[PDB]
DNA sequence: ATTATGACGCT
DNA sequence: AGCGTCAT
């Protein structure tokens, strides 16, 4: 009871840009705004592969991973924007630069953890204490939360969406103890006020809309973020967790959407996150290991301790290209030419990174996949990265992989290569 | 022939 | 260090 930790110490938000690459293209080209549209890589094979989809297009069933030709069968008026190609490969620079715009705005409110190109966690605990002491016990007006949903509300004893949002928010605010500066629910609420301000700043200063989740930890904030997209934010309180998890498929929780989640379902004979509460911590550890077991035991009760890392920049800078089917690289000239193309993009990005961020990478990781290998990476080898020179990097990568050539003929490459990947790692301040 | 990344855990 | 999993 009084010593049962409840995981309510922190206020954590997850901010995620709505259909990010689409918004980047819609900002640049107003003709794409408020339209079914998608962003594609390449074009020759089945119209290119879709990697981002506007919400208008999602209404037609268009999704990520779809080929554009198939998407056009669902949505004949779908508009398409193509990712830039440079040196023979997709080049994602426009979206990385747009991401930096957003991350820099978020960093004005709190230290952030860059979790992806379009999302960041925020630890708002200190900012919340600040704003609470500024409020002087003054209640929080619904006007300060104009895009906020309170998960689980309204409940208890009109048929529009905005109306239900306002009803739930009213019930939430009516329940609040705005005189207790240590009340977790109040702290979350103030956190949501701050996130409204952050999201308003992002849209004002970039044109981009985003969604967000506000809760007591990263997993709940991420889950919350997904509940009311697009262009809305959602507060998931500690108290909302039993009902929310009672019908939550295990796979919806970050890190459980793959083999581990499938094993939780199969071994324990359960379907929903809430069903995990009936197992002891030692039972879960016995099935899933010490770390996973302890994490599951806490997470199904709404408790997770993973910190928001102070890290706004990516830890690695990488360049990769698949060579599927009959485009696989089968000669030395071919392998060397593509290693050079990748290395030239890497050099350009690394040199910009060194100028912007006062650091240098010291390790080059070279990854390949050979034809017929089921795995995504067939071989991974490191070497020293001592100079930002593409010709040196591509020569070193070749030197590191050259013995994977089974061909006695040195001019040919067998088995042909179906992927090349160069990654710069182990940054040091400079 | 979902492609291009990027983080992190294991041993 | 190199490999595997998660993510999208
Ligand atoms: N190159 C590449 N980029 C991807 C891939 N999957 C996602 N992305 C990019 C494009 C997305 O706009 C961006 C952010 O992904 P999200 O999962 O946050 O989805 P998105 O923002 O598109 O929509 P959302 O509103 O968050 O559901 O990442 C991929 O498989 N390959
Ligand atoms: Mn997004
Ligand atoms: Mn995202
Ligand atoms: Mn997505």
């Amino acid at each position: 009871g009084p010593h049962m930790a409840t995981g309510q110490d922190r206020v954590v938000a997850l901010v995620d840009m709505d259909c990010f690459f689409v918004q980047v293209e819609q900002r640049q080209n107003p003709h794409l705004r408020n339209k079914p549209c998608a962003v594609v890589q390449y074009k020759s094979w089945k119209g290119g592969g879709i990697i981002a989809v506007s919400y208008e297009a999602r209404a037609f069933g268009v999704t990520r991973s779809m080929w554009a030709d198939d998407a056009k069968k669902l949505c004949p008026d779908l508009l398409l924007a193509q990712v830039r190609e440079s040196r023979g490969k997709a080049n994602l620079t426009k979206y990385r630069e747009a991401s930096v715009e957003v991350m820099e705005i978020m960093s004005r409110f709190a230290v952030i953890e860059r979790a992806s190109i379009d999302e960041a966690y925020v630890d708002l605990t200190s900012a919340v204490q600040e704003r609470l002491q500024k409020l002087q016990g003054q209640p929080i007006s619904a006007d300060l939360l104009p895009s906020t949903y309170i998960e689980g509300l309204p409940q208890g004893p009109t048929v529009q969406k905005e109306g239900m949002r306002k009803q739930g928010l009213f019930q939430w605010l009516d329940s609040l103890q705005i005189d207790n500066l240590t009340s977790p629910d109040l702290q979350l609420t103030v956190g949501a006020v701050i996130v409204e301000e952050m999201r308003a700043a992002i849209e004002r200063e970039t044109g981009f809309q985003c969604s967000a989740g506000i809760s007591h930890n990263k997993v709940l904030a991420k889950l919350a973020c997904g509940l009311n997209k697009p262009n809305r934010q959602t507060l998931v309180s500690h108290g909302s967790v039993p009902q929310l998890f009672s019908q939550m498929p295990i796979r919806k929780i970050r890190s459980l959407g793959g083999k581990l989640g499938a094993s939780v379902i199969e071994i324990l004979g359960i379907e929903y996150m809430g069903e995990l509460t009936q197992f002891t911590e030692s039972q879960l550890q016995s099935h899933f290991g010490e770390k996973n077991g302890s994490w599951l035991y806490a997470m199904c009760r709404g408790i997770e301790h993973d910190p928001v890392k102070p890290r706004q920049l990516p830890k690695t800078i990488g360049c990769s290209k698949n060579f599927p089917g009959k485009t696989a690289l089968a000669t030395r000239e071919q392998v060397q030419w593509w290693l050079l193309q990748l290395a030239q993009e890497l050099e350009e990005r690394l040199t910009k990174d060194r100028n912007d961020n006062d650091r240098v990478a010291t390790q080059l990781v070279v990854s390949i996949r050979v034809q017929g290998d089921k795995r995504l990476s067939s071989l991974r080898r490191c070497c020293a990265l001592t100079r930002y020179d593409a010709h040196k990097m591509s020569h070193d990568a070749f030197t590191v992989i050259k013995n994977c050539n089974t061909s006695g003929i040195q001019t040919e490459w067998s088995p042909p290569l179906t992927m090349l990947f160069l990654c710069a790692t182990k940054f040091s301040a400079s």
